[PDB]
């Protein structure tokens, strides 16, 4: 089960293919329980709508540029900005290798 943005509803963890039409630094905090955590700020946009994208911990190193296709696994609820998508997975669709 493919999901776009407009799929998308609060408490869902589901996967959506989107473009990345803005992509922001890394972030470096530490989590209320004393581990460390990372944040990444993201936006991506789809034709059945657009959404908030973050990326956390590791996740924050990984490589996504604006224009990219990527394929955005993640947690969506409401509160942060709205509708917040605590991503799980991403990876980008056009990636390659030798």
């Amino acid at each position: 089960m493919n999901y776009k943005i407009s799929e998308l509803m609060p408490n869902l963890s589901g996967t959506i293919n989107a473009e990345v039409v803005a992509a922001y630094p890394k972030k470096e905090f530490s989590r209320k329980d004393g581990t460390k955590g990372q944040l990444k700020s993201l936006f991506l946009k789809d034709d059945t709508g657009s959404i908030r994208g973050t990326l956390w911990n590791e996740l924050a190193d990984f490589e996504v540029k604006k224009g990219d296709i990527a394929e955005v696994s993640g947690y969506v609820k409401q509160g942060y900005s709205g509708l917040e998508i605590s991503v799980d997975n991403i990876g980008i669709i056009e990636k390659s290798l030798e």
